[PDB]
């Protein structure tokens, strides 16, 4: 009864400064589904029907539309995959390291997604700061509500990068 | 000691179908800000600085780009004004109404806004719909976190809309 999905997290170094002083080092991308939750691009797949990059990069052409083909997703991203506890599913997290130039092209283009207006509300950055308040950037952002799995995938990536 | 504030909803009918099922009804752009919250384009005014429409008009081609000076909400825009919990500010609602080419147009621009990745982290469109979990779409939306009054003039659109 165990359902197996796949999301993918594609970022790229960025020297961006907010307001000038906030150092945003990492543009990460995620997805607002059309159920209203933040997630990471990708989703179920079938198992039975080829590989899990397959499955993976089968729903990114969808939801990231053309330009997001070129950057491809292989084993060699895998990072981990995580069990909640609702429903039978094991969710696999994958990396995906693109040049700033790369994941701006693939912003640019997921307008043209298939999936866009319809599947996928838009895609939005993730404030990786946390504001002076306290409270405001990424402790906020975490309010939001997400897909099950995104917030752990999320999490170990800021550890892996060594933002924990 | 009261600052000023403009925010524009805007929205274009959309006779799409989500799943060939699911009545759209109209795309309706929010932003993720910077500080992890969903709200309306638009931003603090400066009162003898311009004008309203003027500071309103100003930000909204920051935030969103030269394909929003394809179109300018007017005075005749207004729709009403709020002040929240707080303190100290007034939040003065526009609605303008654009075809959906229009606001797609928007959409694709907005990644070589001026403050794309900066003080934008995204467009999305809201979930009108509400799905067969009664939970799923609109219902969902509505928990992520919004900037102060940006709740307020959604749901008052949506009942001007009679979408309700």
């Amino acid at each position: 009864g165990w359902r197996h999905a796949c999301h993918a997290l594609l970022y790229a170094p960025d020297p961006g400064m907010l307001f000038g002083r906030i150092p945003l080092r990492y543009a990460i991308l995620m997805q607002m589904r059309f159920d209203g939750r933040l997630g990471f691009p990708g989703g179920f797949v079938d198992t039975q029907d080829r590989s899990l990059e397959d499955g993976l990069n089968r729903e990114l052409r969808e939801e990231l539309g053309e330009a997001a083909a070129a950057f491809r997703v292989e084993r060699t991203d895998y990072r981990s995959s995580h069990v909640g506890s609702g429903p039978r599913v094991v969710a696999h997290f994958y990396a995906k390291r693109l040049t700033l130039e790369e994941l701006l092209a693939v912003e640019a283009g997921a307008t043209r997604a298939k999936d866009h207006g319809l599947e996928v509300l838009g895609l939005v950055r993730v404030p990786l700061y946390t504001l002076r308040d306290g409270v405001g950037g990424l402790p906020t952002f975490l309010e939001n509500s997400f897909i099950g799995s995104a917030r752990e995938q999320l999490l170990e990536a800021l550890q892996d990068l060594g933002l924990l």
